[PDB]
């Protein structure tokens, strides 16, 4: 029983590292520019730098684990990010925090998309597969929520003593993952160097154009050249990958209708998850007043709530199709947004209003997150698992930002509609907070459009119970 | 003051008797057949002769009030339901038995249609005609649970003390009826001898044929000719309606899309309530294994439910449109369904299981039934209201077994499929009954898919508050 243990916590750790590590370095960066004296362009490629990298090597880290072996990709893939971890901690400038930062980044790409494939590989089909893709998702929203928790209590000494958490937690998934797993010694495949070279390329000119386009605004120059190079590779690589072993992305995967129908679906529900994140988070923190700590703290109800989800979906999912299950988790995610937005202002006492929706949304969470991920992972082989849970973590990735533009620009025109302001929170008064407290009531209901969508694309899966949770 | 409650209490006590009649009915078949030494023939004719002649005269009903009086015609249907009532105790052979229940079966169809009529004609549109149409649709429920509760706790000393239970009820309804109501004065109509012939020889011959088809088969002579002469009957009815002075079915009032959205809508409704109600009663004395005393008393909790809804939707439809009422209502009854499709097996206990699904159904469907009845009566005027009212009885009560003849073959299919066999419930051994529970809990999923199917046809309704539940 402790083995299972030890397996499922080392699998799903990288999982909750790199959350933590995301919303830690989202709460802490005012105190970074004014240590470091940094520009709005220092601040903002703070970030960039995470993300160009973490994007930009995520095929080639699925496909590597089956050239070196899974175990060992992931034990090296957490051990640099714990050390880039100590780097960011003691750097002393802008250059050595921009390298530390994508050297992070490396790691987190190296190492993510080898721990789905771990979940697919190490448990047969059945109920051992149920339990550790539960866990897999729990361990998200808990690192987000420390995350948050973290960064506000250590908001009154410094950030560099918010990055070393890393450490200490790193270590210990480390030595988790030289105990519980197994090496199986399977033969070693060749590595596909030009596909992955190209991939490599397209993915990360896609993210520095998509990066530098607000900044310096788009068709400026550096954005079309960008544009241009991510179209030529991406184009180059299509061409290639026709009649190349050991394909970097199998296609001939995607032509059933049932994969396509699962990719899309994640894609948008990871979409409208991360929309929902940062809205809520932004509306806490800023309409309501709450600091970041008084946050973090109210937020673990979401995470009890989603716990008793799974855990009902990871039983329910023996007997009912994921598209039932899918629906049941729609329609209480529905509910509470719908509830949210109507009944939501400035002055709200917290247990009425606020920790209902919370729970019975995070209930609805649970119970959708469970049939998604076994559907996304179901009937590939052992040539084929890698790509395939990198192409799933890819697609949740890149759905978050380009559903919360639209929200943004929803939430903005509807401010200055109502007569509001485009400059800081705490330069306004009460008649422009209460538009932007309209405005984010109102682009609630624009988020659950999106899941009425979500829920209508998942209506067409079709796997059957005996295909996804069932052992043979 | 009393005279408003005496007088929507004699208006719903015909759907009272005769909803509480056919609940007693059903429970005491096999006393029924045990006296009177009946075989299975005899069972279903006892049950079939009801249905034929209540059936067959429904449209006649609906415009012979016109012509005589509807206090009249309200008064004589009871009257007559209440004398075939008494005759049916006294009975010694089944031919008496089958020409008993046939004369009630006529009385009901006399007075039922006349009822919602009356409804219409008596209040003025506004609060007046909300509160009737509340008080209307509570008190078919009410009749159903305290006919089931009669059943149970009478029958376990004779079958005939159970049908003389309807003498004084129908009596203090005559009396409120004669006391309350008044004359309306109205000029005399001519009545439409020959659509109205040809309307119940099309009715019976189809139900004739609908109920003998399975006994018999579907390739029977005498199955085929009656439905042929059903088909002809109706041709020729439609081919007279065209030039009649007063038609027995306006065809012209159906040239709008409200009323025709409306009454499909009612049809799919009343088939889903139908089905709903005889899966339920059938999973509670058979997997559950409660008495018929132990399930009435158990029901009760969803007529309150029912109540409060009814309350709040006959006050809230004067504000928001029929819409969104019976979306919201929808909502909440396929959350409840859902609820009880997930979580329902045989030994769960019944304070945590049962009363909160049933309470969240009977709320949503007490706030869903007010207004779409509301909008089966709106725009029609004193010389088409008989028709109107007549239609929309005849839709609800045609819906019902269309829908359960699905639900019942989806369940026998899947009482087949997972190793259950099929015969009476008292042999089976603990594999079967297993079967027969998920096979329920299955067509419990078919129901609530077209409880979808309901609401998404009746987004389509148009109304609005100001046609339906406005004075002036
Ligand atoms: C999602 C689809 C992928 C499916 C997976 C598919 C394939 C495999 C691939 C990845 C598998 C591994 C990840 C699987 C879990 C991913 C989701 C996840 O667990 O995510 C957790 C996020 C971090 O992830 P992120 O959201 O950033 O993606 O963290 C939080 O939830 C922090 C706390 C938020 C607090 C507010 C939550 C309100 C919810 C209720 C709404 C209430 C509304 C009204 C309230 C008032 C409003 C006033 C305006
Ligand atoms: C319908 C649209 C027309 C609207 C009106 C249209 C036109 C006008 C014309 C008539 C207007 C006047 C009548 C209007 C109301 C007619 C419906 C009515 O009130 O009907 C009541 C029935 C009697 O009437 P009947 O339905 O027989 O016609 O009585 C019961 O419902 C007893 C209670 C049983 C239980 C059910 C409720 C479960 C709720 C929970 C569901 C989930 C539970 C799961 C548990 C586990 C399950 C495992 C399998
Ligand atoms: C008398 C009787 C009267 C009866 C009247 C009935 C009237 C109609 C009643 C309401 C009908 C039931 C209902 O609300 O169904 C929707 C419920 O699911 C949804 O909202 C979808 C939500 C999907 C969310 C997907 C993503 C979730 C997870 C995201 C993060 C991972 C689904 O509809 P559809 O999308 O069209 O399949």
């Amino acid at each position: 029983s402790r083995s299972f243990i030890a397996a499922v916590i080392a699998i799903g750790g990288m999982q909750l590292l790199a959350t933590m590590d995301s919303t830690v370095a989202i709460v802490a960066l005012p105190k970074i520019q004014n240590e470091l004296s940094l520009s709005d362009a220092g601040r903002s490629w703070v970030i960039t730098a995470y993300v160009l990298t973490f994007g930009g090597l995520m095929l080639l880290g699925g496909r590597l684990g089956d050239t070196i072996g899974r175990k060992r990709t992931f034990i090296v893939g957490v051990a640099l990010f714990t050390i880039s971890s100590v780097l960011c901690a003691v750097a002393w400038d802008e250059a050595t925090l921009v390298i530390a930062r994508l050297s992070q980044g490396v790691g987190s790409a190296i190492a993510s998309p080898t721990g789905l494939a771990l979940v697919a590989t190490t448990f047969p089909k059945g109920p051992a597969r149920n339990a550790a893709t539960a866990v897999f998702a729990a361990m998200t929203a808990i690192g987000s929520v420390m995350g948050l928790v973290v960064g506000g209590a250590l908001t009154e000494v410094s950030w560099r003593w918010a990055f070393l958490v890393n450490v200490p937690i790193g270590l210990v998934m480390i030595y988790l993952a030289r105990t519980a797993l197994r090496e199986t010694n399977k033969e070693r495949m060749k590595l596909d160097a030009t596909g992955a070279i190209l991939a490599t390329l397209a993915c990360t000119a896609a993210v520095f154009a998509f990066s530098i386009g607000p900044e310096k605004g788009w068709m400026s120059g550096i954005t079309i050249g960008s544009g241009l190079v991510a179209l030529a590779a991406a184009v180059a690589f299509v061409i290639v990958e026709r009649t190349a072993e050991n394909p970097v992305v199998p296609f001939h995967l995607f032509r059933d209708r049932n994969r396509l129908v699962t990719f899309s679906a994640i894609l948008l529900a990871g979409g409208v998850m991360f929309s929902l994140t940062v809205c809520i988070g932004l509306y806490v923190q800023d309409i309501l007043g709450y600091s970041a700590l008084r946050a973090g703290v109210g937020f673990i109800p979401f995470v009890i709530a989603m716990g008793i989800g799974l855990g009902v979906s990871s039983q329910l999912v023996s007997r009912f199709s994921p598209r039932v299950l899918t629906i049941g988790g729609g329609y209480l995610l529905f509910g509470a947004m719908l509830y949210g937005s109507f009944f939501m202002h400035r002055g709200v006492p917290y247990f009425p209003n606020l920790v209902m929706p919370i729970v019975v949304g995070g209930i609805g969470i649970g119970m959708a997150v469970v049939p998604l991920t076994l559907s996304a992972i179901a009937g590939v082989g052992f040539d084929q698992i890698g790509p395939v849970s990198a192409i799933a973590l890819m697609l949740q990735s890149l759905g978050g930002p380009l559903v919360l533009a639209v929200i943004q620009a929803v939430i903005t025109s509807r401010t200055l509609y109502l007569g509001g302001t485009t400059g800081p929170v705490k330069f306004m008064n009460d008649v422009q907070l209460a538009a932007l407290d309209h405005a984010y009531t109102y682009g609630l209901l624009w988020v659950a459009g999106a899941a009425i969508i979500v829920g209508g694309m998942a209506l067409f899966i079709g796997y059957t119970p005996q295909q996804v949770a069932h052992a043979q």
